[PDB]
RNA sequence: AGGCGAAGCGACGCUCCU
RNA sequence: GGCGAAGCGACGCUCC
């Protein structure tokens, strides 16, 4: 099946990012944007804005643009590329025509030169790009973009002519990269010192002011009563963020090895609550989640957020949003369904408290599902078990034993595939922010997956 | 003066509590009693409420109804009666007192006891029935003959007097009223200990009750209730309303963080460390050396894991806050927190925790915060365990020497120093009681001249 | 000459249509 | 009869 072997071909960089995935990449892309197109546009918006990729999606658009689906179907490219290029997509695409080696399309000259005199100042400096080899001067010089007006000309020709344009295109960069900043530009430009992160404040918003609380606090500003207000009163409105609960608990951890008050704990506390990931998944559902202490290990250097609590809290606002049963397996299935009572925080913290040791799949999921028998339908498990040569068998025999009972395994070191199920076992094949999603378009199936992808993510 | 005398004698079994002091206390008494019983009247007025002691009050009474007073001035025994019998149980004091001395029992202290215990609650006169102690609530019915005007009172007379013998009806009145209206311990008691009893203990507990009851609440995971939450977050928003003293506070927040409890109630803690001010009268510039000695880390009591120097640095934390001044530490380097104020007081008390524990060195501390700075204030409060020494303060001495209306004002937590006059200008209160503060402003006019600050602030009923 | 399409190195020129 | 006092539910005694 074509369509689901594009699919995994296309989404594992996600968590991943002549040749051989190469080659597949240009045969399958080409063949495909012959025949099902619209297939290929759903993929495309899929991997760009849900599973998150910025490479292969404008890729797929540069070989749509490559096919008679140009000329048929050229307002689905138009869809395809307003649902990819999220900036410096553009720069991207041009950035694969050039490393595989394709002609630039007369087409592709005029959408590269739409897209280059429509993009906004701010995004064409912060993302000018001048270190790379395919840079906007590259782009310049190759499409050769019309300026519409005397200020996008400047701007032009500060992009070719370095510090050695004209001092009137010096000045015109200098100020709109010094207009209308971010706090990290305001922090920059006036420096590091308490009355500038004061006068950042307002602009600290979401996950940029969860990360700036350390510094916060390290100037001393939590203790000032009109911070702790404006904290507060931003806190209300945490729970509408687009913030995965692994910030939540590394801003946590974060301040309780600094020592902050206990007010902005309790708010993130409450804030790490909420943090609840959608998804269509309905139903009873048992989650032998990985907390072991092998699992745990770093996301970041910056981030002391620590694997296993990332997936634990995952789980656990999982559990909490869905019901159902989360057995904590490292050695021993710890079933937490009775500790439902407590707050998802101090659930967390338990569970990072209790949950550590090696990594035993197998009786966990004889403990929890084959002699319990357990009634539900799902059983979501995240692991970074290595490849074994029978991996999951009395998971398939308690599944034969019933109807309408499937599997959805995650891979979070990348050892599968974004795999459709096979002996009604999907698997993910990754640690992504959005693995949630992932497993929701893997239930399906192969024989399904086109239909759900045209009806779900069809660019518009 | 005879009056210092009394006063230093009275005010200190707070930390204090034949024999050699009790024949003092018999002539004192005595003497006062005879000369200036007024003066009796407003010491025991307060000698109870402020810096409180069970054994002294109702002494001072026993002393003046034994003398000419009980005529000329009866209603001057009567405030010092009113003010001395707080509680339900010090009729049992009085008594014991009398028998103990070997006085004879006059017939107005027989009306005067007989006040103290006809007249008592049922419920305080049940709750300290004491028949374990020699002088029980029986052996004071054998003595006074009370007057039963009604039935009830001659049911409660029988049963302690019959114990388990007396009349079924004076029995089952011992098993209602021990039943109806009760405290937290009497409805667990009777109820069991299951989360509901506790649920419904938690509306009956307020206060002190409440914030020492915390830690058994979250044994049975009351704290993880949103509704048990609210209310909890309430009565202690309250905390510093209620004269809850700040080591209770923060012995109850050492034992939350270390079981770890939800930080509603543990940031409610820590910000009620921001104790109810200890009242004082010191006003101006102040300047606070507070002990953090290792060794004055003993704890306030055995079962509160909190230390004494957690007390005491809340103490001077809170008034240095309030008063202004000069906030330093001392055990071996004089810190001065007054640059750390931006912080919360927990966080106050806790860096005292961090940078506080060792040694005792308060020479160099008084040097470098008083002389050395030539700090301008006129009120230097060093709250401290230290030891006697050859020439404790004599830089403090030359200090107050150095100028006008300067006073020094020595707290020594063992007991081992009266309440008494500040010679060369230093007052010591020479105890550690919950409310040194109050015996520090009463030493601030001193002992030797106390008599006129008495009679002008504490008027006995 | 204008629009369209494409080839290559600023949009000129070239093919088709007008 | 009321008060005071002494001794042990209060009588009795002093004074009124």
């Amino acid at each position: 099946s074509p369509h689901g072997e594009l699919f995994t071909l296309v989404a594992s960089s996600l968590f991943l990012g002549g040749g051989e995935r190469v080659e597949r990449f240009i045969n399958l892309a080409t063949t495909l944007s012959k025949e099902d197109p619209e297939y290929v546009a759903s993929l495309a918006n899929y991997a760009r804005n849900e599973l998150g990729l910025r490479s292969n999606p404008a890729a797929l658009v540069a070989h749509l643009f490559y096919s008679n689906a140009l000329e048929e179907r050229r307002d689905l490219i138009l869809a395809t590329t307003k649902k990819v290029w999220q900036g410096d997509d553009h720069l991207e695409t041009l950035a694969y025509v050039k490393a595989v080696g394709w002609k630039l399309r007369s087409a592709l000259k005029k959408a590269i030169a739409e897209r280059l005199n429509d993009i906004p100042p701010s995004l064409l400096l912060k993302y000018k790009r001048a270190r790379r080899v395919v840079s906007q001067r590259l782009a310049i010089r190759l499409t050769h973009p019309r300026p519409r007006d005397e200020e996008r000309s400047l701007l032009f020709q500060y992009i070719v002519k370095g510090s050695r344009a004209s001092e009137e295109a010096k000045k015109l960069a200098e100020e709109v990269m010094e207009e209308r900043p971010t706090w990290e530009r305001i922090i920059s430009s006036k420096g590091s010192t308490p009355e500038t992160w004061l006068e950042a404040l307002p602009h600290l918003n979401g996950l940029s002011l969860v990360r700036n609380l350390n510094n916060l606090f390290k100037h001393g500003l939590l203790e000032n009563l009109e911070v702790k207000k404006t904290i507060e009163d931003k806190f209300s409105r945490s729970g509408s963020w687009k913030i995965f609960p692994f910030q939540y608990y590394s801003a946590l951890k974060m301040g309780e090895k600094e020592g902050w008050p206990y007010w902005i704990m309790a708010l993130l506390e409450e804030a790490l609550e909420s943090s609840a990931p959608e998804t269509r998944l309905e139903g009873e559902t048992l989650f032998l989640v990985d907390v072991s202490g092998s699992m745990y290990y770093p996301v970041s250097r910056n981030s002391n957020l620590h694997m296993a609590e990332a997936a634990s809290v995952l789980a656990t606002v999982l559990v909490k949003r869905l019901g159902g049963e989360l057995w904590t397996f490292a050695d021993e299935a710890q079933d937490y369904t009775g500790h439902t009572h407590l707050s998802t925080y101090s659930l967390v913290r338990k569970i990072v408290r209790e949950g550590r040791g090696g990594t035993y799949l197998e009786r966990a999921i004889r403990k929890a599902i084959l002699d319990r028998s357990w009634t539900g339908r799902r059983v979501v498990i995240i692991t970074d078990e290595q490849t074994h040569d029978m991996p999951w068998e009395a998971l398939k025999d308690w599944l034969r034993s019933g109807e309408n009972r499937v599997a959805h395994i995650i891979n979070v070191a990348g050892y599968l595939p974004t795999a459709f199920p096979e002996d009604r076992i999907a698997k993910v094949g990754g640690w992504s922010d959005k693995i949630i999603t992932l497993i929701e378009s893997l239930e399906v199936g192969e024989e399904g997956i086109r239909n759900f992808l045209v009806s779900n993510y069809l660019p518009p």
